[PDB]
């Protein structure tokens, strides 16, 4: 029941995107927690969350942020755990600011970045799953099955109907 | 004598750019400190630096950073003081990543952003000067002189 | 009652964005004026406004502009006061033209630039407030309280409900 | 003898680019003046330059500027004369900032914008020439000759 | 009655933007023609139009085009007359492809480029007017009056009402 | 012996890039002509070149151009033959202007666009080869050999 | 009746764009097949499709893909046939990711890339047609007629009505 | 001794960048293999490499690629193992094409993307280390030491 993955985002507005990561982890039966931590508004909350993540049993952290997106990066600065970042699409720059802010981490502090938006949130969950599967045979089996189904479920031709 | 402006940068590599902010402040005789504080590598140092800036007597903070530039923003998250950000030019993206990372702050935690590179470092110092000038008559006069000399020194025709 | 902050914009269309700066200054009880000054259509009005701002008692100027955004920059060319620039989102280029036009000031004439749009307008007001607070204990106290409330008001978890 | 075209730039650093506009005008024997006028550093000089351009007999103004490029635009705000803008290549953003700052003029105050760099400086001169040619038969003939030579001089195969 | 300005565009879809150039020329009483010439679909029509523009009495050509926008440029390759280009906003790239395609002319063949969209179309008309005014006192007077009115018509403050 | 592929470029400056298309065609022994045709400077030459390409026996046209790159597009406007465009890297915008100018052709007049630079020039030749291979068994075999050698030659580990 | 052109796309969502290629090939009477092959979800299906395309009689392959668009490129890595790529417009980046992912092929493995979206799909079909026409007199005649009609069908002036 | 991390790149030219991932893994004493696998030139080699990665004992794959960068993505399409992608800086577009090609993976097949260039190569190794550390106490301790040294080594002021 104890969470092994932590999904964090700066505000409620990010949930529309981050819910996809939540849904996928639940689908693959991966225990996790979902919280709001703002790098700009609650920097001390972030410091404490990231600093204690390992001892609390978390193995992976999935952080979503848009615009001047610091959440994934600053989180990674305080934890040795692998941190995955989801660029949340921004209004004006369509997530380009979100993407560059997260992916361009200088050497020494990594953040595995996923695609902008929903697809990135879902993939962050899947990447976290593939990480946990390395040492969890049962989960590895569920993931393999999930991937196999995805492949087998692709249609052979498009519905070309007018 | 006590510093009223704090100039901070992520690493030695930022100095080539941030040295321009240092030179300007010195030129206008504005007491300041110039330190290295990394948002990515020394987050606690940053937290402590920003938390105590006001208490220490600092009035403005000038922070330079490139790539996923967090220094100015995170610093502003821990202080009520005006934080000015300098986007340091990055190798690949020429500071576009630096600029977006710094300027696109969400409402509630501001960072007055300047141009990418040396021009931005110099302007951060000048902007800090114009801020300090609001309550320092002597400095205000020196800033007026600096701006006047800048304007008067522009040649009338190219060489 | 005398204004210490000047909020200027090129046209009525900018008000939708600049009203956020106005609202925040009023919220923090900072006396200010709100005017329309077009760098392209009323260059002499701009020259006079910027040139006399200091003697008129203004301490900070917040200027909004989009597209070929010259208002903040040209204003700064005529005043020694700190000028803050708000990139107003443009139709086609989503404020990227507005942003580069304002932030890329050459060495010698600064403009503290904020984010594109509403968030930038609000932050320009907050930055102006943090500047005025340096020499206004009462305002400093109001700002500190405002910042503290912002931090304390951040929810701990997202409303994950379907 | 009196100049009919005014070439202006923010600083000496723009000369490397704007010298191409000067060379072209000279080649076509178009009387012109080449000056330094900074929108940021010498705003009053700019205002005066633009306000009086028409009175002085100038027909077209070619203005070069980089980064937050305001020279062409602000000049057009003070004159009814055609203003052509040359985006000077900037260090970091390679003139993309220069280009957007100049070309994106709102309706009501135009600036005919040319390509970033030397090509743009040369074309501003040529565009000014084509404008002047509309009411100067002699120049029109010289422009026709220039364009004809350009076309005829292109090699048929690479070396 | 003979046209002195030629407004051309690649298709009917460009009219929504180019109509602003048409309206402004008419407003300033500048005789002009409005035609459709496609650089991609009617290259020979373009060659002939541009090649004969001068002898037909045209003094300025205003060409609008979007995407791989060649109309202004190719027109300029066939005429000695000044050619003004209007980048028509494109669906996906918002006119950025239109803008670069038109403004980046190599040294030797100029195109005075205006802003993306409606504002650019209107300004192309105004630029054409300022060119014609150089040798047409009456038009020069109308333009001066138009510019003066624009400046005088700018409001002093925004309608800040809720 | 008669050329079946025509390689064209706006000027000598494009040769550094387009020479790669020439080398590849020669390597695969594909008869071709390499000429300079400027869309901006020699529009009539271009019109004539494109109008008569088919009649002359050409099967594919490879056109290189940078900046406001019109060569490939305008050529395609005058011929029914497949036109492949190579975006030449531009000084300031690094070929982004070249790429958008070429690839964003409206429906009705296509241009098969390749990568910016030398890689694109080489691929245009290869793409032209794959087209010609559809009806030339000998060439098809040589292309298969070329592709096979490319694949087999890749090292297993870095030096 | 045997297909000489293969139109492939990663999912049903691409059909809205790829249908234009299908429609044009049918219009010019070019036999073709339309299938769904995902480079990400069905990599082995792609390998087999591309590898056997030539022996199956296919002469040209038109592949559409958006975002991290690998379909055209990977297809070209397995076939000697000419592969044409259609960048499918993406939500956030408007097809810019699609465009760069497809057009920037390294030297050695080409992909003739067309414009982003519908126009690109239609042009991929036309390019494929111009390729097939090189050795099919009847088709060459149909294409010539199609091109001639396009040119002749362009209106001479825009419907300037209010 | 058996490799637990596989570092792959499209060609020798990527080594200048990917060597940083190799150095980091060696520094942390993480058994790994460093190979050249081209998505464009050796697709079957890639398919085989990715299909069998898990069976061979590999835990994480680090793939570097530039331009139309497919290596990381296609590799992830054939393996259930975590795939980390390094955007190699491209000549013209400075790795922007590399970055978008790698990071914009559709839902269902992920690739943890790192920064463009050497910084990204180094971080991919570190990220792979943090993953491996989850089930390797010894390595976890070494990673903690590495991160601690990085933090403690940052100077307090610029030289």
């Amino acid at each position: 029941s104890a969470p092994v993955v932590g999904i964090i985002m700066g505000s409620q507005s990010d949930w529309e995107t981050m819910r996809h990561a939540d849904a996928l982890l639940t689908e693959l039966e991966i225990p996790h927690e979902t919280l709001i931590v703002s790098a700009h508004r609650t920097p001390d909350r972030l410091a404490d969350y990231a600093r204690t993540a390992a001892e609390r049993g978390l193995n992976v952290i999935i952080a979503g942020a848009g615009g001047a997106a610091f959440l994934p990066g600053m989180c990674a600065a305080w934890t040795r755990l692998p941190v995955l970042g989801v660029p949340v699409e921004s209004r004006a720059l369509k997530g380009m600011d979100s993407l560059l802010s997260i992916v361009q981490m200088p050497g020494g502090v990594p953040v595995g970045t996923l695609a902008i938006g929903a697809s990135g949130a879902k993939n962050a969950a899947l990447l976290a799953a593939s990480i946990l599967a390395l040492y969890n045979p049962a989960l590895a089996a569920r993931l393999e099955t999930w991937r196999a189904l995805q492949t087998a479920s692709v249609p052979n031709s498009p519905i070309t109907e007018d």
